[PDB]
């Protein structure tokens, strides 16, 4: 009930098991799974419709792409450029660069390098090479840059299955689609999106772990003027409980997707992303989507994200009021010592 | 230095001491003195320019009002209603009674009887009649409903003066004239206006401690949604340093006032005011004005009220938004743990 991911699933054509438990880094958290449903089961509609994750098996969302590999796309993406970001540890914490402003107590861990792809496929197998310890992972949305092939490739996703669900949840517009490229071992850390998520596997398997908005105090977000805004403070490797006491009673949902697999992060939903050890380079396409528009007006009881929303205004507001996102703490504590605590 | 309100003053016609040391309640924390200037003298000008307290000792701002006392006042202050507070206690914390639908856990300690001037004064000739412990307070505006004599009385205050102040400072209206007869000993705890305040001292002797507005941390107003809104939470007898740690650090300015002194409180100014104890019975009528309209726009850096100005309006509006201003502290507090502090 706490399975996880459940047993792995077995390949078509007795290939054995997809990937194994070791690949599986281990947390001090449990975990249930996220369902694996067909795009026409109705229960699928209802996870969605109520901003619920859900692992779609069959959507064929980004068919063309699962062809997709190094070398099919060093020769057919064109010579655009990329954003690479490089790593000495397997987290690839991302940092806001408009907002490294207003902090300068903050050093990268995670630089943005901008490259060509082929230089990508180059430090890739330079890395290889000597087995050196350095780690990449390129993110990069997909434009016009882009080669003709790769475009008929893009144009060939279901637009048709994709904009129903865009109409039927009454989302805003699509605002990118991001091209994932990852080594062995990368861990996206956890964080939430203010956009709707359809994250469309396409090579390798990705354990992907969800967190529910109302575990805010439990996950402890940066504040919002921060640079790691939206990103969880804690180290899932190393938590510190003296000073994320609430961490100990968090609980995930989690799923490993592969090649075909859509899985649905919800808005506001926190995710914890990591390519599985030693299973090569992982692809993803994900698609990312405004959010229906504001209810006229309220309705009560709030939801979790409805809360998470007001928090983000508050922390937002007092920094302006202020003339300064440093003076937003002081004053956050002095508003609630001995009055609210 | 801490002198506090200085050697007493002597009287004119070597009457002795107005008052002395032992009609004082003796507190925790230090105080300095409040400056008493002539109201001529540019000094007292500029405190009030700089919102800093300051007791002008010769405005003849309520000149007529200095031969009221309970006779004359009864035969001619007419038939109207008068809000009358009551109290087991010296201590008369009041009770925004608006407030009190959103919190029940709320029971008075000093309720607020409506009664004729007669009713009034014979309470308080029945109640000294056989040395009950009970106490009373009257405060209520001054208004239309008054005797002719008492608004000859009124008419006589010298306008041209505060009206002068008015247009110097940039007030707005002003609100109301409060009339405040109290028993020897009441005491009014710490609270802020958000009014700037001409205090006028009428009959008998008043200690008058004030806090400046950068003391909010050792001062620990109630939320804004409970009835004591802008009270202190602390009691001053006996101060809970575990609650309220920042009381330690508490400074006054401190002053007696008497027949005759206008004590200039201004606004989100801290005050606890006192009727000296065996002093008899004691009368005030203040001036409450709107205060300059906030400047276009702000000037950085804040001043300590526009911080506490933002941080009642912060709760004012998560009251709103969350639908219910019991869920204020949870969602405050939720959004510092492990984030802000
Ligand atoms: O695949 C990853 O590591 C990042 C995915 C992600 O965070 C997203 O699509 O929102
Ligand atoms: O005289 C009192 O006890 C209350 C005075 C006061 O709080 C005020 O005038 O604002
Ligand atoms: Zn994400
Ligand atoms: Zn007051």
């Amino acid at each position: 009930v706490a399975s996880g991911s459940g047993e792995p699933r077995e390949e078509a054509g007795a290939l054995g098991p997809a990937w194994d438990e070791s690949q599986l880094r281990s947390y001090s958290f449990p975990t249930r799974p996220i369902p694996r449903l067909s795009q026409s089961d109705p229960r699928a509609e209802e996870l969605i419709e109520n901003e619920e994750p859900v692992v779609l098996t069959d959507t064929n969302l980004v068919y063309p792409a699962l062809k997709w590999d190094l070398e099919y796309l060093q020769e057919n993406i064109g010579n655009g450029d990329f954003s690479v970001y490089s790593a000495s540890t397997h987290k690839f914490l991302y940092y806001d660069e408009k907002k490294m402003a207003n902090f300068q107590n903050f050093k990268p861990r995670s630089n943005r390098e901008e490259m060509k792809f082929h230089e990508f496929v180059e430090k890739l197998q330079d890395i290889q090479q000597r087995g050196g310890e350095e780690r990449l992972y390129l993110q990069q949305t997909l434009n016009d840059t882009v080669g003709r092939k790769i475009v008929m490739d893009f144009l060939g996703f279901n637009w048709n299955w994709i904009n129903k669900q865009q109409g039927k949840r009454g989302w805003g517009q699509l605002t990118s689609n991001l091209l994932l490229i990852g080594m062995e071992g990368n861990v996206t850390p956890a964080h939430y999106e203010e956009q709707q998520n359809f994250f469309a596997q396409i090579k390798g398997y990705k354990r992907c772990i969800l967190f529910p908005p109302d575990q805010f105090e439990c996950l402890y977000p940066y504040p919002v003027h921060h640079p790691c805004d939206r990103q969880s403070q804690v180290d899932f490797d190393n938590p510190d409980y003296e000073r994320f006491p609430n961490f100990q009673n968090v609980v995930g949902y989690e799923t490993v997707v592969g090649p075909g697999d859509v899985l649905y992060i919800p808005m506001y939903w926190w995710h914890h992303i990591e390519s599985l050890l030693n299973g090569g380079i992982t692809i993803t396409v994900n698609f990312w989507y405004k959010g229906a528009p504001t209810p006229k007006r309220i309705e009560y009881p709030l939801k979790a994200h409805q809360k998470v929303a007001i928090m983000r205004n508050i922390e937002k507001m007092l920094g302006e009021a202020l003339g300064n996102p440093q003076e937003v703490g002081p004053l956050l504590n002095t508003m609630i010592k001995g009055r609210y605590n």
